[PDB]
């Protein structure tokens, strides 16, 4: 059922779309970015200061993308926020629009030039990424009800595919504290108040109900419960939105032809996590590392798992390991099949990974590009 005449399900690890009009169902690949802006003070993608948003696109399709995360703050999505940092001058058509109507816009646009885009509720407020799904101030139902207004709107964009449902839940404190001191998201405590997994399938059945043609992305945490977490050497050092540890003993439970497992992973550049020292090892153990935090969960438990957020400076004034592991990384994904990814990020101005646009928001960084590529044959 589809109120756009286009249809998105999951079948074994692969995302198909189905046109119910000319009947056509094919199997599709993300080759995506992530744009981000409007989870911020801005209320609008970034860069348009200095660029054209119809150009972006553009110069995003050009190099060979075909998707967009698009993060967005609880603001953004409600009407008449109003948006900083657009040079009108070079986007007309976007004077007097609000940050609703930017989106509405950019999103029809990129369907236009056949980009998928997936919507990602980055944040709740605008200013950082929270453990949870809700706040002292904004409860579990407000964050529902944000997700179904955005999906009954938005729902109506064809080339939307679905909703990551809450960017990188986390903790903010120490295990053991972190599995029960209720401060921080957790996978299988059997407890509601901090159980990621048993929040997804609250969310996302919401969002089902108003958009059942959508796909749910679910991200992981960062610890899951003590069991899981422990019996892993390095099960207390995955990333936030990044441990999957748990999806074997505690699956989410979503229709399996809507679910998508979303993990996020990242280099040196974002954290000097122990296994990165090369008196470890580094980098040939990563690929067990990853295998064990989320690639198993595609590998050997056969779920459809599409990297959310991957990136780093690659060299460009940050840590020159960084080469190293987006190289292996990608090595690791073309390997074992992980076809469909978002890299972040498009935008330059990214404090600690930089992006695909170098600094002036116009030439790419080329040696970054030309290893991501080979995801994109
Ligand atoms: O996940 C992105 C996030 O990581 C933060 O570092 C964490 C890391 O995620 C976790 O795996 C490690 O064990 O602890 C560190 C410190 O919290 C990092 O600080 C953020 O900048 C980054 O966005």
């Amino acid at each position: 059922q589809t109120p756009t005449g286009i249809y998105y399900e999951v079948r074994g690890d692969t995302i198909y779309m189905i046109n119910v009009t000319s009947g056509e169902e094919t199997p599709i690949h993300l080759f995506g970015v992530n744009w981000f802006g409007f989870e911020t003070p801005n209320h609008v993608v970034h860069g348009l200061w200095k660029r054209n948003w119809e150009d972006m696109l553009l110069q995003i399709k050009s190099l060979g993308f075909n998707a967009i995360r698009l993060p967005f703050c609880t603001e953004s999505v409600k009407p008449g926020t109003q948006p900083i940092g657009i040079d009108y001058s070079k986007n007309p058509d976007l004077r007097g629009l609000d940050s609703l109507q930017i989106m509405e816009k950019i999103i029809k646009k990129a369907g236009d030039l056949g980009i998928f885009v997936l919507l990602d509720y980055h944040r709740i407020g605008c200013t950082h990424i929270e453990p949870l799904w809700y706040t002292e101030d904004f409860s579990e139902e407000d964050f529902i009800n944000t997700w179904i207004e955005v999906a009954k709107r938005f729902g109506k964009y064809w080339n939307v595919i679905g909703a990551d449902l809450k960017n990188e839940p986390h903790s903010v404190t120490s295990p053991p504290a972190a599995y029960t001191d209720g401060t921080g998201a957790t996978w299988g405590m059997g407890n509601p108040a901090t159980d990621w997994n048993l929040a997804a399938e609250r969310i996302g059945k919401a969002i089902l109900k108003v958009a059942p043609h959508w796909l749910i992305f679910v991200e992981g945490t960062q610890f899951t419960n003590p069991k899981t977490d422990s019996s892993y050497k390095w099960g207390y050092n995955a990333w936030w939105g990044g441990n999957l540890m748990a999806v074997k003993d505690y699956p989410v439970n979503l229709p399996r032809n809507k679910l998508v497992y979303s993990p996020h992973v990242y280099g040196p550049d974002v954290y000097n996590q122990p296994y990165f020292g090369p008196a470890k090892g580094f980098p040939d153990n990563l690929p067990d590392i990853w295998y064990h935090h989320f690639g198993y969960v595609k590998l050997e438990l056969g779920y459809s798992v599409v990297i959310g957020e991957f990136g780093g400076k690659y060299g460009h004034g940050g840590d020159p390991r960084d080469v190293i592991w987006q190289n292996k990384l990608v090595d690791w994904m073309i390997e074992n099949k992980f076809c469909d990814f978002f890299y972040w990020s498009w935008n330059p101005d990214s404090g600690d990974t930089g992006g695909i646009l170098q600094d002036d928001w116009t030439t790419i960084w080329e040696d970054k590009y030309n290893n991501l590529k080979r995801l994109m044959d």
